[PDB]
């Protein structure tokens, strides 16, 4: 069975669809996101994160920033400044140099290679069986260098990558926007944990065209992380006079309280930090309102509006052009994020139901199943069918069918004619093609006579009128005089 990856820049998650349903399948750990990260042993998501403090040097993260880019690209020579571990130039590809005290250098695909194993290695334990096949997405701004670098890292983790596609587009499958009539002008709103993408998707009977892309390469929901951490370590420093910053464990402890407590901040107005031996033994508890949440983070939510106005005017749309608004990444949770985000739209509300950081891969899952020869309902036989409307004329020139059009051939189907008038001794079977009730409008195919026919009144006889259609396409057509038994026959080609 064929799986649906999300492969992002801090996080990853992986789905399936099963029984009717997409499933998000929880790690190892019991989280439904995995983060992008790779750490004497070689650790993969929440453990090598958790190594990040004590030893940055050889903690391998932001991969994507690098995958499928040449050296000398710009957007490399920036990156390459904020990350602690040592990238180097090898045949114009920057590669990474870390210390296992065995030193290894790896291509940005090697590393994305071993986080997508770990991603495969969450869904064969859930399913049970092993998974050979998977549809990976990626952002709408990458070039067919950095889906191929991306294709390469699903082939070394042993995973026949059957699609590539556009998180924007996953986003809106997941969501149903594809199922719908007309034309219709989508926002996606991306705010992952490291980065920000707007996307301006147009679908039309279907077809999915991204018009415009815009956003910030460098903000994220671990920037807002950051501002609060600033915030309880200044302050715990003036309530006591332990600085904490160089305690690795301390910092450590706090970052992870900071994070599930912003996350509780999206439900609630008050959310509690409470860490056990936050320095020298010392205990550490104090409350974090939303109000003073939004307070510090305002400047970095109102940014978020930048760009979103920019892949307006770059399309020449209005805010009154845009039809749906989706909303993707964790981050999208913030009750503050989406009340701007209405604001800007003037009273629209984003696209809501599917958990946000979970969007991208339910798609890409739905995506998968749609490839998967696993969801086989029942199968099909063609059908020899008559192309046309065969019968013949009765009284006043009138159009009677004996062959419909789409019926099946081989076929024999026999309709009662009888006189109009007294003691009628003859008829004339005369065969049509065409769908107009009168016989004028139709096409000829021939005639022929029934004779004999014994004297009685009007409707009193009954003659048998019978069209056989052979494999050949043969039409032959008989009358017979069911009282008598006089019978005559036309061979039609």
């Amino acid at each position: 069975t064929v799986v649906g990856i999300d492969l992002g820049t801090t996080y990853s998650c992986v789905g399936v669809f099963k029984n009717g349903r997409v499933e998000i399948i929880a790690n190892d750990q019991g989280n439904r996101i995995t983060p992008s990260y790779v750490a004497g042993e070689r650790l993969i998501g929440d453990a090598a994160k958790n190594q990040l403090t004590s030893n940055p040097e050889n903690t391998v993260f932001d991969a994507k920033r690098l995958i499928g880019r040449t050296w000398n690209d710009p957007s490399v020579q920036q990156d390459i400044k904020f990350l602690p571990f040592k990238v180097v130039e090898k045949k114009t590809k920057p590669y990474i140099q870390v210390d296992i005290g065995q030193t290894k250098t790896f291509a940005p695909e090697e590393i994305s290679a071993m986080v997508l194993t770990k991603m495969k290695e969450t869904a064969e334990a859930y399913l049970g069986k092993k998974v050979t096949h998977a549809v990976v997405t990626v952002p709408a701004y990458f070039n067919d260098a950095q889906r191929q670098a991306t294709k390469d890292a699903g082939t070394i983790a042993g995973l026949n990558v059957m699609r590539i596609i556009n998180e924007p587009t996953a986003a809106a499958i997941a969501y149903g926007l594809d199922k719908r009539e007309g034309e219709k002008n989508i926002l996606v709103f991306d705010l992952g944990g490291g980065t920000f993408d707007v996307s301006l998707l147009t679908i039309d009977n279907g077809v999915f065209e991204v018009v415009a892309t815009n956003g910030d390469t460098h903000l994220g929901g671990e920037d807002f992380d950051q501002r609060v951490m600033e915030h309880f370590i200044k302050l715990y420093k003036k309530k006591t006079g332990k600085d904490v910053r160089k305690d690795n464990r301390a910092v450590q402890k706090l970052r992870r309280e900071v994070e599930k407590a912003k996350r509780a901040l999206s439900s609630q107005h008050q959310a509690r930090i409470e860490i056990e031996s936050f320095f020298e033994g010392e205990d550490f508890s104090e409350t974090l309102t939303r109000a003073k949440f939004e307070e510090l983070n305002m400047d970095l939510f109102r940014s978020t509006m930048k760009p979103v106005q920019k892949v307006l005017e770059d399309s020449d749309l209005k805010k009154s052009d845009i039809d749906e608004i989706v909303l993707v990444g964790g981050s999208t949770r913030i009750p503050k994020i989406q009340q701007l985000v209405k604001e800007f739209f003037n009273g629209k509300e984003p696209s809501r139901g599917i958990n946000p950081d979970e969007a991208v891969a339910y798609g890409a899952a739905v995506q998968a199943g749609v490839l998967s020869g696993d969801q086989d309902t029942g199968d099909l036989v063609l059908l020899d069918v008559c192309p046309l409307t065969l019968g013949i004329e009765t009284v006043g020139g009138v159009m009677t069918k004996l062959i419909p059009r789409n019926t099946v051939v081989p076929t024999k189907k026999s309709q009662i004619f009888s006189t109009a008038s007294d003691n009628q001794p003859t008829f004339t079977i005369k065969v049509y093609e065409g769908e107009r009730p009168l016989t004028k409008d139709n096409h000829l195919l021939g005639t022929f006579d029934l004779t004999g026919i014994p004297p009685a009144p009007r409707g009193v006889p009954q003659i048998e009128v019978t069209f056989e259609i052979d494999v050949n396409g043969i039409l032959r057509v008989t009358a017979e005089d069911k009282g008598t038994g006089n019978k005559n026959k036309i061979t039609i080609t």
